[PDB]
């Protein structure tokens, strides 16, 4: 079924949406197996890793992108010509962070000039629907029931902020992350298996430093329009104009 | 860089004419490149389009990359800057370019939307950013109507209204650039002109009665997410399709 | 009640026309009415029952709630009249510039418009009931610079000698109008009129209408030390210099 | 002045509590000012309004035009600045306060979905809200019992109706008694000044606890914005002033 007249307000006014139990016990179980496959067909990763591209990678993985489960609350917020942008899984132990990235005012320097507004996560809202260019699907495999086990943390209102948070910081001569020392409107999420947190990737968020033992685990698929390239990081705009990809702006890896 | 008039006009009407940006050498340069490279039919009658101007010649591929175009652009676009398109058209007696644009005009899905987020721009702390623009390099004077002169619908790179379905809705068989219509203008233009556009701008051209050949070459940019311009028909069943799938235009009912 | 292609113009231009709403006979008993209040005519409401009936016409009302789509109230009533070498020069404009004397704003809420689910919002409108014909720009022509109403940079903070009424502007227009036709107007709009420079009276009445929340209009030259100054401190207008 | 971090709190979350702004002997004679106008009757403090505090003592007229106060509603505002509104609150047990605000909260005159008494906006790095209140809390709230403040996160940006929904399907109970995913509270120190965009969507818990909950508010908005007061609907004649609001949820609860 489609978003209810609550769930599309709260994605509006928070930038996110968890819809609880979104696959079953069996499913997830599914998810982990076809993820621990994929340790066995290419061993010698890093405990904490990323599984790029799933979808190309496992044919499970490539029929959960196109899940109705997954479209029909991600046709609701994008309203647009869909396409998939990316679909990749994070595996996460002991000791790993994930810190503030996103959030719609930050600043860019571009070369000649300041910039502070992100076309790929830019949004809007018309005649009743929302727009938004880029969101995420993130379907989580494991239990994060606590700080402590890395949840999902983020800046309230964020995805709509119209002034920078993170340049003030930089050039303070602060050196480390929001998620570690606290900020007035910064709050976590807990989720279940099975859970799907569907995300404005405007909204300003990061994880928690995991701290206790365990594989935390989920899968990621982000959308947005036709027109939009499959996601792939650039570090800058190229001399000839042919340099395709997504430029960041300010996140706390720049100076943390 | 485009000055504080010039962006005023730019932000309020949806374009700008920047004149005599090329000289009458570099401009009969252009004009002979075009007389030898190939065109393909692409379903206007009367009209020859020159796709990929860029790859199909180092004259173009420099113009592309011209810094007399670039310099504007970036400051109506300011973004991590992308080359999408580069074409040239040319046009013969009884060419026409009906409507085509608007930033509110509605697209089905199911469902009806009424954004485009491919043209849908916006402005903050002193900058625009608009996502998709063109700048159209004329190679030929356009001076009246007759000429096949660029048109277009008063702010509607703007506009909060659909204007077209009502019209489709409604039985209209022919174009506002033949019909006529309060708010649409034409804009006139010396060879070697530069337009600067906002593609959100609902625009065509008046049909074009005068004999001679109309001639120009257009680059389009913007963000370097955007994918290079290709039309799509809809979204495809694996997700995977990429282009730009347009909304209500007239030729769609015209 | 305005139709769909009205309301697109209205929203794109900042303004419409809406042609001859008033018959010759009324526009003559307009006319009259204000031969006998004697250049402006304040608060013609007060002044006159014609006029406090027109000021709540439905041919006024009807389209003035469908672009401001709140409580309304009228916020002021006034005619103009004007001879030769009479000039309005150009007023209104969403980004001019203000100075509050320990900061810029490039904000007036009071003209800050906006729209949501198919309705337009402008909080401040005015239905010129024209009572002359002004076919030419040297009838003094209502001239307006195309899309300031959404403007997002200043104009005329910039070039402050001349009024660009006279020197002109590349999307300075022009618009013409016959006795009884009414201009709705967004007052975010930048405008003003061309010099009168033929032999005639120009006649209309202006009503405004806001929301009920809002003070009904006097000039107020900035915030009182008190906090309790009522009225509307204007913007960058050529007048400041001009 | 505000800093930067405190416009970004009060742009995101529509609101900005601003600690210790008043000092105990600032508190206690306000307090007392309050008490004085009790006087007035016999008996124990009842919950109500103290209108029009300005004019009822010059304690509170200075108050109004404070510069801790004016500062930094100044930097949300932004315009020529206008004193709308100054009253008192006492709240006492069983007392409780609806949630009201939010800035798509839908109005019948036709349907309409904007308020323009609170619709803000942004523009070349300042904030421009309409209309903003200054609370200053002349006692303790910490906790939910004590009848905390409490708001609908990013409701002063909400884009849907949020009431209309529940009113039409008979729900007759107030969020703040049964509780909103997003609804959370606030706790505040006696001298602690709360700065509310009134887009926001916000109210009270219900007091459950004995001792009384007393605070000041100071409403200001640009100049051309009349005093408040509560309209029903647009006068016969097109002459009345106030203001009416969207859909409440003393409406229909
Ligand atoms: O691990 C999470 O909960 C969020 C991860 C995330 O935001 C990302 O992969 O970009
Ligand atoms: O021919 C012109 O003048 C404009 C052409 C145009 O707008 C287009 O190629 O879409
Ligand atoms: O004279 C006109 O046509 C318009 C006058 C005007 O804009 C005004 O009265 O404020
Ligand atoms: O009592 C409170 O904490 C809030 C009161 C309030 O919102 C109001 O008086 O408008
Ligand atoms: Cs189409
Ligand atoms: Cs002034
Ligand atoms: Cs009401
Ligand atoms: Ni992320
Ligand atoms: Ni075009
Ligand atoms: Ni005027
Ligand atoms: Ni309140």
């Amino acid at each position: 079924p489609a978003l209810t007249r609550e769930q599309l307000y709260i994605f509006d006014t928070t930038g996110f949406l968890v819809i609880p139990g979104v696959f079953g016990s069996g499913e997830v179980e599914s998810f982990r197996s076809e993820l621990e496959r994929l340790d066995t067909v290419d061993p010698g990763f890093p405990r904490t890793r990323r599984y790029p591209d799933l979808p190309a990678a496992s044919p499970v993985f490539a029929r959960l992108a196109l899940d109705d489960r997954l479209l029909a609350p991600v046709r609701d917020v994008v309203n647009q010509p869909l396409r998939l942008l990316e679909g990749y899984g994070l595996r996460r132990t002991k000791d790993s962070v994930l810190y503030l990235h996103g959030g719609n005012s930050e600043l860019l320097d571009l070369g000649d000039r300041q910039v502070g507004r992100d076309l790929s996560i830019t949004h809007t809202y018309h005649d009743g629907k929302l727009y938004c260019p880029y969101v995420k699907a993130l379907v989580y495999l494991s239990d994060i029931q606590s700080p402590e086990d890395g949840s999902f943390c983020y800046v309230q209102g964020s995805h709509k902020a119209n002034f920078p948070l993170l340049r003030e910081r930089a050039e303070r001569g602060e050196n480390t992350s929001l998620v570690d020392s606290g900020f007035p409107t910064l709050s976590d999420v807990f989720v279940r298996s099975g859970d799907v947190l569907l995300l404005n990737e405007a909204l300003m968020h990061g994880t928690r430093r995991k701290l206790t033992e365990g594989d935390r685990l989920l899968t990621a698929f982000g959308y947005g329009p036709t027109f939009f390239t499959e996601w792939r990081e650039l570090d800058a705009e190229t001399a000839d104009l042919r340099g395709a990809g997504y430029v960041d702006h300010d996140v706390e890896e720049d100076f943390v």
